[PDB]
């Protein structure tokens, strides 16, 4: 049901500080290969007043090495900047559909989230695990800055269906005010 070549349709639909904005995007990616890669347009909004990082993360697990679910996330930032995202993801045929919703507040306005000095996020391991008979999954996240030095962040992500997971993700090609973005992930799952 799931197929090697698969399409990506997305909307998120969001807001960063009380400043709403709109993205769509699509892709495709390899399932069973843990590869995937889009392009973003922002709809409303743009141009984004903040760094498009800490969106990248938000843009499915199902894309990982070795009727559809959810996802909830909370990302707490050193500073106490806190985003919640969701994620309803569909099947149709060859194609997952993700309705995305984000909400960021708290990011002072003199920190690298609102001054734009956000290069990369650097490569992390997802640790899976069973609670409530849900699956959750925490990362410890670290953005790198432009001046060096790194900008942590706590992720705390809820799936539901209706080990490790090492994850690797980049920005390939972006507009200057990135309207247009070329996103691209890798990921593997292993244990022991
Ligand atoms: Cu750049
Ligand atoms: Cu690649």
């Amino acid at each position: 049901v799931i197929k090697p070549d698969m399409k990506i349709k997305l909307r998120m639909e969001g807001a960063v500080n009380g400043h709403p904005f709109a993205i769509e995007g699509v892709g495709l990616g390899k399932p069973f290969e843990g590869k995937q890669s889009m392009d973003l347009k922002v709809k409303e909004g743009g141009p984004l007043p903040f760094a498009y990082d800490i969106l990248t993360t938000v843009f499915n697990r199902v894309f990982a090495k070795y009727e559809g679910y959810s996802w909830e996330r909370s990302m707490n930032y050193e500073d106490g900047g806190i985003c919640n995202a969701t994620n309803d993801i569909t099947l149709d045929g060859d194609c997952y559909i993700y309705e995305i919703r984000f909400d960021g507040v708290n990011f002072p306005a003199n920190g690298p989230v609102m001054q734009k000095r956000t290069v990369k996020w650097e490569p992390s391991t997802e640790k899976l695990y069973v609670r409530d008979g849900v699956l959750k999954g925490d990362v410890n996240m670290a953005l790198s800055l432009e001046g060096g030095g790194h900008y942590r962040c706590d992720f705390k992500t809820t799936y539901k269906a209706k080990h490790f997971v090492d994850h690797h993700i980049e920005i390939k090609s972006h507009d200057k005010d990135y309207s247009n973005v070329n996103l691209h992930e890798h990921a593997e799952a292993h244990s022991e």
